[PDB]
C-alpha cells in the first residue's frame, strides 16, 4: 500500500508516512500573481541547454521521465535567485484527465492542463542524492501547457509513449532537445519549496515559467494513455498525477518582471 495518486493513497494520506508533508516549504503554491512581488536583483535566467544529452525514457509509475547525462556540466541552468551552477538530471510532466487540470502550481487559482518539470541539481554538493539532502540542493524550472497548438518539439516524446506504457517500462531516447518545450519568455515567479511528491524534501528552488507552452489535444491525449501499473496488472490510466496547492505558510513569491 504505497503512495499514489488514488482515492486511498493520494495526496490527503502521504502525511503519514511522510509527515514533512505539512512543513514549513511545501510544494506546489497558488501564485498569486497580484501578491508576488517584483525583485530587482533577480538576475536574467540562464538557461544552457545545448550541448543536453538525452539518454532515456522510463514510466516510474507515476510520471514518465526523460533522463540525462549528468556527469558533466552539459545542460546547466544558473542566474536567476540562484548561486552556483545546476545541472539538468531530468525531465517529466502532470496532467490531468481533462484539460481543465493537471498542473501542480497555479496562477491566480487557474489550473493548466499540465506542467512540465526541467530538474536540475546544485553541483557543489557532488551529485543528485547529496543534493536533495539539503535545501538549496535542486532548481526545478517549471513550465504550464495549456491545450491549443502543437509543440512541434513535443512531438518526439509523445511519440514514445507507447514504448513505456506501463511501470517499469524504459526506453533509449538520445538526442533529444529539451531547447524545444522552452517558451518565448523566461520570466518567472521564484519561491522556496518542496519535491512534489513523497519523500516531499525541501530541497527545491522552484522557477516557473509565466508564459505557458500550447500543446495540441492530441499530444495530452496521449499522455493520458499512459498506465500508473505495470504489465499485468490492472489497468489504471496515469491520469491526474498532481498535487494539489499547499499553504504558502511564511513565503514571499518573488517575481523576476513588472
Ligand atoms: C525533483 C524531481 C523529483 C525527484 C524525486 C521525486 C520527485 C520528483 O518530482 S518533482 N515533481 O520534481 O518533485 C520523488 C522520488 C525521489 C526523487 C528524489 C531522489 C529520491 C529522494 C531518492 O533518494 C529517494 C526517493 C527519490
Ligand atoms: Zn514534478
Amino acid at each position: 500500500h504505497h503512495w499514489g495518486y488514488g482515492k486511498h493513497n493520494g495526496p490527503e494520506h502521504w502525511h503519514k508516512d511522510f509527515p514533512i508533508a505539512k512543513g514549513e516549504r511545501q510544494s506546489p503554491v497558488d501564485i498569486d500573481t497580484h501578491t508576488a512581488k517584483y525583485d530587482p536583483s533577480l538576475k536574467p535566467l540562464s538557461v544552457s541547454y545545448d550541448q543536453a544529452t538525452s539518454l532515456r525514457i522510463l514510466n516510474n509509475g507515476h510520471a514518465f521521465n526523460v533522463e540525462f547525462d549528468d556527469s558533466q556540466d552539459k545542460a546547466v541552468l544558473k542566474g536567476g535567485p540562484l548561486d552556483g551552477t545546476y545541472r539538468l538530471i531530468q525531465f517529466h510532466f502532470h496532467w490531468g484527465s481533462l484539460d481543465g487540470q493537471g498542473s501542480e502550481h497555479t496562477v491566480d487559482k487557474k489550473k493548466y492542463a499540465a506542467e512540465l518539470h526541467l530538474v536540475h541539481w546544485n553541483t557543489k554538493y557532488g551529485d543528485f542524492g547529496k543534493a536533495v539532502q539539503q535545501p538549496d540542493g535542486l532548481a526545478v524550472l517549471g513550465i504550464f501547457l495549456k491545450v491549443g497548438s502543437a509543440k512541434p518539439g513535443l512531438q518526439k516524446v509523445v511519440d514514445v509513449l507507447d514504448s513505456i506504457k506501463t511501470k517499469g517500462k524504459s526506453a533509449d531516447f538520445t538526442n533529444f532537445d529539451p531547447r524545444g518545450l522552452l517558451p518565448e519568455s523566461l520570466d518567472y515567479w521564484t519561491y522556496p519549496g518542496s519535491l512534489t511528491t513523497p519523500p516531499l524534501l525541501e530541497c527545491v528552488t522552484w522557477i516557473v515559467l509565466k508564459e505557458p507552452i500550447s500543446v495540441s489535444s492530441e499530444q495530452v491525449l496521449k499522455f493520458r494513455k499512459l498506465n500508473f501499473n505495470g504489465e499485468g496488472e490492472p489497468e489504471e490510466l496515469m491520469v491526474d498525477n498532481w498535487r494539489p496547492a499547499q499553504p504558502l505558510k511564511n513565503r514571499q513569491i518573488k517575481a523576476s518582471f513588472k
